[PDB]
């Protein structure tokens, strides 16, 4: 009702269920819980048993089920509760009663759903050439998989020159307007990245830059995804971006995120440590979250993570994503008509806004690490029958109950 | 002079140098410091740069150098210290006056000396079969680099027997000789990792099952390492482990680790988030160690990781890898004829000893806790011009000044 940047979640006709859930090693235990797996028809393949990370003397399960297995899995989680002894969590995708919304528990699990994207009004739409172009950008996110390297592409001279020009603009304003960290990166990317004028850097390039700097990975992606896979993936310190441009028609517009936005808006921030665990922080408060407060954190990540701006001693630069890519509303934001308010989750999480260029107002972030403790603040107040955390070891999510 | 576990390391004839220091953003600094380098003839391939992740408005470098560079180092190192103003440190493979014994700071820096190991009282020694197979297994881990999948190799029905012989003894010995935290892992590796008494198993199986459950991994090594080598690879949870087995003709015996020894003894322990935090320590505290303190670190890892025992309430169970492998000495280390110290790192520090079966003495560790805070305390006696630390996310290592 505004055309906002929040994207309530889909689910396909499997749907996603896990079932998180402990057990202390016991005589017989372990072969009890997979024996009632195995017996209710489900592949012991969606079965997986780790060493408790938490205590010594539990197993953890993890369970890759989908809504198939719905009719057993009543008596089944009734046998873990009652019989077998064991505190269990049900996942969901379709977020029903009593069921918690489903969200991936490894790096690897960011697969599902990944693929689970969002024309007349479009430039490039009318344009064959371009249709077919953007097809294969498409196709190439439809097929990557976690852990594989990510396609190079070589781009056109006209993209290249798409790029070029945005590139320039952007470059002769980040000095006086875009936020220190921003430009301590910028100087590395341009000297290892390729992130010149005249080339459009490639996002395997720019992943193991990121690893290298705070362990954040790039994944390409298709199109738009739900708020909630989106934020979600930021848990794991990965970011799912586009790797095509727009239309060369119009380089200063995009009704949606390209290579441009992501490379020059997005990359220098998630390169700082600081920036990483504040964004991190996002996505770990959005994990099993109600879609009523998805929304509010995709809110929250539109007025920091997107448009936001922060104190530099008595200055004032910006940091946010949709700012730092755009020349235009990176004048405008600086400028003496937008209207600021300092950054206060419980009000900026039910700020009213459409996402037309130039926003009326933006909000102030003290630094990158405040920023971050206000969203531990507000996560707190965030419906979930426990915490999670991220362990950078093994790339899993910890449950650990409510502190 | 006994035939200790340690094992002085070697140079080759390039060796290795790298110079750690930090540059905070200055206009024309970061040009400063990499023109100083390309003016020296030196390829600035190998120079890195980084964002600090300690100081946001600090970069970090990375210089994978070697002796060639040797001539120019010195005016590059007073140029960084009185011109450019920067504190650095100068790593060397050949710990020279006033440079810091070498050591890996990436993850992928563990490729430069990997292959660095170190026959005719050996069975097998005649055998041309075995020595070919041998050889085979000697180049799989000579071919490998980081972040590869770990070749599979069919192993012969003779080698599997060699195997399901070790295998069958020890199994039988474990639930009442081994700690709780093998018997708590073991079950998993005989459901997921097809640890059976029929079957050897894959060393890419048992290295992605580690990395989930402590960031644990594996790296195919061809025979034995340096101590220093081999304890920092412990830094980044890496462990140089071999892939081929014993002879066929003496199942109970090896004058070396082999498979047997890697996948019984060391892996179940590995796989527990306490004891890899507590064999990490022993790897930071190797990280820039000098010879003499490395080869302290090789006895204390000798008496604890290799043949170390744990209280278990009023029990002593054994943890040690060359005891949870080895049936016949699995058997004495908790028999009434062993004699018993509790784990004190000053003492066992310098505890004389040899590696031949049955030792004499062992040392009892209160917990995996415990001994890891030793560990620490002990690494803060060993003289480095800083203190490390490893960061999972950038899987870098990172040189904090001393504390
Ligand atoms: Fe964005
Ligand atoms: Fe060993």
């Amino acid at each position: 009702g505004q055309e906002t940047s929040y994207i309530e979640d889909n689910s396909n006709q499997n749907g996603a269920i896990s079932l998180i859930f402990s057990l202390k090693e016991e005589v017989g235990a372990l072969a009890k819980v997979l024996r009632l797996f195995e017996e209710n028809d489900i592949n012991l393949t969606h079965i997986e048993s780790r060493p408790s990370r938490l205590n010594k003397d539990e197993y953890e399960f993890f369970t890759y089920l989908d809504k198939r297995t719905k009719p057993v899995l009543g008596s089944i989680i009734k046998s873990l509760r009652n019989d077998i002894g064991a505190t269990v969590h049900e996942l969901s995708r379709d977020k029903e009663k009593n069921t918690v919304p489903w969200f991936p528990r490894t790096i690897q699990e960011l697969d599902r759903f990944a693929n689970q994207i969002l024309d007349a009004d479009h430039p490039g739409f009318k344009d064959p050439v371009y249709r077919a172009r953007r097809k294969q950008f498409a196709d190439i996110a439809y097929n990557y998989r976690h852990g594989q390297p990510i396609p190079r592409v070589e781009y056109t001279e006209e993209e290249k020159q798409t790029w070029g020009t945005v590139f320039r603009t952007l470059k002769a304003l980040y000095k006086t307007h875009a936020c220190y960290e921003h430009n301590h990166i910028f100087p590395l990317l341009e000297k290892y990245c390729g992130f010149r004028e005249d080339n459009i850097p490639q996002l395997e390039d720019v992943s193991q830059f990121l690893q290298t700097c705070t362990g954040f990975r790039l994944r390409p992606v298709a199109g738009l995804l739900s708020s909630r896979d989106f934020l979600g993936g930021l848990a794991f310190r990965v970011f799912h971006c586009t790797q095509y441009i727009r239309h060369g028609s119009k380089p200063m517009y995009t009704p949606e995120p390209d290579i441009c936005h992501e490379l020059l808006g997005h990359v220098p921030l998630f390169s700082d440590r600081s920036f990483a665990q504040f964004s991190q922080e996002i996505g770990l408060a959005s994990l099993g979250a109600p879609d009523e407060y998805i929304e509010k954190l995709a809110t929250i990540y539109w007025f920091t993570v997107e448009f936001g701006l922060c104190k530099e001693g008595d200055s004032i630069k910006a940091y946010g994503a949709g700012l730092l890519s755009s020349f235009g509303e990176l004048q405008y934001c600086l400028s003496d008509k937008p209207k600021l308010l300092p950054l206060e989750l419980e009000k900026t999480a039910c700020q009213e806004y459409s996402v037309t260029e130039f926003q009326p107002l933006y909000y102030v972030a003290e630094s990158f690490s405040d920023a971050k403790e206000k969203v531990r603040t507000f996560a707190a107040t965030i419906p979930r029958p426990f915490s999670v955390r991220y362990d950078p070891y093994t790339q899993r999510v910890e449950v650990l109950d409510n502190t």
